[PDB]
C-alpha cells in the first residue's frame, strides 16, 4: 500500500541527505587529478536511475554497453547506529555516443527499486506483480516531492525516471548529462 | 500505517540476507589473532538491538558506557545496482560487567528504528508520535516472522528487543550472550 512512501523517506533520510552534501568535495577531489583539457570533468550532480519497470541490475553495462564503469569517488565514512565508520562508496561511468566518451558522471539505480521488485519473490511480503508497478511510480513520485522541499539536496542530485519498453539509457543520461 | 512492514522487508533482503551467510567467515577471520586462552572468541552471531522508544543513538557507549567499541571486522564488498564494491562493514563491542570484559560480540542497532523516529522530523512524512511507537514494535514484529520463515537467517542472528524505562542493556546483552 504505502510501502513506497516508507522506502522514499527512508532513502532520503538514510543517504542522500547524508552523502549528497559531501559530494561535490568527493567529486571535486577525483577530478583534481582525472581533468584534463583532453577530456570533460567528472559532472558534479547524482545522477540516479529510476527504472519503473525493471529487475534493476547490479552491472550497468548489462543495462546499456554505452555505460561503462570508470572508477570509484573516494569513500566517505561517518559512524551510524553502532556501525564505526559506515561507508559510503559511488562509482563514476563514462557514456559512450558512437565508441567515444561523451560524458562522465556519478551513477547508481535508487536502490530501493531493486528491492521492491524483489518482494515479488515472498509470499509473505504480499507485495503482487500488478503492485509492484504501481509502487514503483509511487517511490518516484514521493522522492520528487521530497527533493522539491529540500532545494540543498536537488541541487546536487537529478532524478532520471524511465520505462524500459518491450530505447538508449546511455542517451538518456547523455540528455540530462547536457543540460548541466 | 504499513510503513514498518516495507522497512523490515528492506532490511532483511537488502542487509541480512547479504551479510548474514558471510558472517561467521568474517568473525573466524578475527579471531585466528584475538582469541587466545586469555579472553573469550568473538561470538558467532550477529546481535540486533531493537529499542521500542529510543532515538537511537550512533555511538552504543551513549546508551550504555559499559558497551565500548573494540575493532571493525573484515569488510565485506559486492556491487549492488550500480555501486560498484559497496562495503558492508560491522563493529565489535565489548560487554563490561564490573570493570571487567565479560563478552564480545558484533552488535548494532537495526538501522531502520533510528530512520523511523527522525520522519517525525518532517511534516511531509506524516509520522506522528503515537504513530511512530507503534511502528517501531510492528518492525520488529514482522522482521521475527521473517526470520522464523528464515532458519538460515535465523542462526547467525539475534534479536534483542527492549524498552527503555522512564535497566541495564550491557546485562540484556550479556543475558542474550550467555543462551550461546
Ligand atoms: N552497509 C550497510 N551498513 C549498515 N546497514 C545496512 C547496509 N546496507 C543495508 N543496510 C540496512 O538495510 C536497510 C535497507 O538497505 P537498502 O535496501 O540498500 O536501502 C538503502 C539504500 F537505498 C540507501 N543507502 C543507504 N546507504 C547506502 C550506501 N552506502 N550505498 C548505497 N545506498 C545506500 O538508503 C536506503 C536506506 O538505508 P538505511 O541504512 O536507512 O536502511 C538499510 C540498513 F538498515
Amino acid at each position: 500500500f504505502n510501502v513506497a512512501h516508507g522506502l522514499a523517506w527512508s532513502y532520503y533520510i538514510g543517504y542522500l541527505r547524508l552523502i549528497l552534501p559531501e559530494l561535490q568535495a568527493r567529486i571535486r577531489t577525483y577530478n583534481q587529478h582525472y581533468n584534463n583539457l583532453l577530456r570533460g570533468a567528472v559532472s558534479q550532480r547524482l545522477y540516479i536511475l529510476l527504472p519503473l519497470d525493471c529487475g534493476v541490475p547490479d552491472n550497468l553495462s548489462m543495462a546499456d554497453p554505452n555505460i561503462r564503469f570508470l572508477d570509484k569517488l573516494p569513500q566517505q565514512t561517518g559512524d551510524r547506529a553502532g556501525i564505526k565508520d559506515r561507508v559510503y562508496s559511488n562509482s563514476i561511468y563514462e557514456l559512450l555516443e558512437n565508441g567515444q566518451r561523451a560524458g562522465t558522471c556519478v551513477l547508481e539505480y535508487a536502490t530501493p527499486l531493486q528491492t521492491l521488485f524483489a518482494m515479488s519473490q515472498y509470499s509473505q511480503a504480499g507485495f503482487s506483480r500488478e503492485d509492484r508497478l504501481e509502487q514503483a511510480k509511487l517511490f518516484c513520485r514521493t522522492l520528487e516531492d521530497i527533493l522539491a522541499d529540500a532545494p540543498e539536496s536537488q541541487n546536487n542530485c537529478r532524478l532520471i525516471a524511465y520505462q524500459e519498453p518491450a530505447f538508449s539509457l546511455s542517451q538518456e543520461v547523455l540528455r540530462h548529462l547536457r543540460q548541466e
